[PDB]
């Protein structure tokens, strides 16, 4: 394989600003990994980029209102009304606080007061969350993730987190078979955007093929 | 008093690749603290710009050896032998560790666990460091500058922080009657790098005269 930036530019055009150093980035955790064929490709990036908004939403977004919170985690933020309930409304609209709340003693973060939360929100093309996992994935790719949790919003990182996470749940087998929607479930567990991962899947093979 | 960004670099000739972002941040800032006059604004000028390095420092730089440390602060890191002692062995070169070691429990920041040592770090023209501190001036600028201590390293908070603190020391009084000695001993407490401040100083009052 070989990914140029003209065909990065095709496959996503919003990254102009980004395609410049993502395309290095991205040339090499592929080739790292092994995703290496039109087939293995095409698949990656069309999932990374349908969950990273072609690579211009590299954090998670949680800028919440009171709604959204009852909407997102009801056990946490509706009431027994169908209304948010008082936490939810605490927390409406404050990122730092609603992370800090709903992700605390999550996939190894410390409690609230922790800061952990927030700290070790969900960042990448496919996104890491918190503490462990930041533990976890620094020490199999040798970056200091979970001293630095920003360095996933940056190329390099963010890259070779989502093709590490990608060959290590057997998502190079799948596209080698051509089992798309197989692929959607195990990063999403569902098939939640299906219809646009498709459409981008489409554009890469075109591109790459 | 109007300040222009060709009167700026002729001031600050290494803020180059900020004066044009600066310059509003700046007029700004002395406009809404009084800072009104040619005399006032070359004093402010000239200790900002010292303190910056013209505008190209806005967060303080904590990368030291284990014998810097022992040198900086020679009460907690220098040994009898005159060698770094075993703390500072642990935390040499390593920023984080070592802001959220010796700035621990100081204006305002938690423990060396809490990580406010290095979260609240020094930043702006004129440094502010510490939570507490952080929170006075985000309190007193309407800027959210405790829970985004970042923004400090922007040019409109840097501005405005020093601005506010500079009026509110007395400073433009002393620059009334040109007293600029006094000056750097209220932002310094002694004379350090009064040749430097000193050069500023007249070339700015030959700029804005």
């Amino acid at each position: 394989m070989k990914l140029t930036e003209q065909q990065l530019l095709r496959i996503f055009p919003n990254a102009r600003l980004v395609a410049g150093v993502f395309v290095v980035a991205l040339q090499r955790a592929m080739d790292e990994r092994e995703i290496d064929t039109p087939a293995r490709c095409a698949a990656f990036l069309a999932q990374v980029g349908h969950e990273s908004s072609q690579l211009t939403r590299l954090v998670e977004n949680l800028n919440y209102s009171a709604q959204g919170l009852a909407a997102t985690w009801p056990g946490r933020y509706l009431g027994p009304d169908g209304q948010p309930n008082a936490l939810a409304l605490r927390l409406a609209r404050n990122p730092q606080a609603i992370a800090d709340n709903t992700y605390a003693t999550r996939n190894g973060n410390g409690d609230e007061a922790s800061g952990d939360g927030w700290r070790f929100r969900g960042r990448g093309l496919l996104q890491i969350t918190g503490r462990a996992n930041y533990r976890l994935v620094g020490e199999a790719l040798g970056e200091p993730l979970e001293a630095e949790p920003w360095r996933l919003e940056q190329p390099v990182p963010a890259a070779r987190s989502a093709a590490w996470w990608w060959a290590g749940h057997g998502l190079n087998e799948l596209a080698d078979r051509g089992e798309f929607a197989a692929i959607t479930r195990r990063i999403n567990g569902g098939l939640n955007g299906q219809a646009e991962r498709l459409a981008l899947w489409q554009r890469a093979r075109a591109v790459l093929s």
